[PDB]
């Protein structure tokens, strides 16, 4: 299954310190950003996105269409300027973030009743894992 379209809930996060560090974001936001449940919302209709992650304090949302590039500004998560494309690899949607950090990007995939995503920056891998709502 390519379909991703729900409400999940984290359970799983591995490495979630390293990739922010890897992006660089300030310690006082790390520190308590480990510390969050997180939420995805997604709708997927044909190749347009429209991601929202939430928890208590800060948020991330993202909006894209498979298979066209678009120039992004990262705005509050690292205010970096990158080209990004959104594809399928069969059944794994991959995400590549062209710019000044290398290997930026994020898998995603579905198993079952769980969503997995891989979020990559640097050297950096953060492995997380949802369940469906
Ligand atoms: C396709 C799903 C993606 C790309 C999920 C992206 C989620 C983030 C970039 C999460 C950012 C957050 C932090 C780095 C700090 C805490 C609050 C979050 C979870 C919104």
């Amino acid at each position: 299954t390519r379909d991703q379209n729900g409400t999940w809930e984290m359970e799983s996060n591995e490495n979630f310190e390293g990739w922010m560090k890897a992006l660089d974001i300030d310690f006082a936001l790390r520190k308590i950003a480990v510390r969050l449940t997180q939420t995805l919302v997604i709708d997927q209709d044909g190749d347009n996105f429209k991601v929202k992650c939430t928890s208590t304090f800060w948020n991330y949302d993202v909006d894209f269409t498979v298979g066209v590039e678009f120039d992004e500004y990262t705005k509050s998560l690292d205010n970096r300027h990158v080209k990004a494309l959104v594809t399928w690899e069969g059944d794994v949607l991959v995400c590549v973030q062209k710019g000044e950090k290398e290997n930026r990007g994020w898998k995603k995939w579905i198993e079952g009743d769980k969503l997995y995503l891989e979020l990559t920056c640097g050297d950096q891998v953060c492995r997380q894992v949802f369940k469906k709502k």
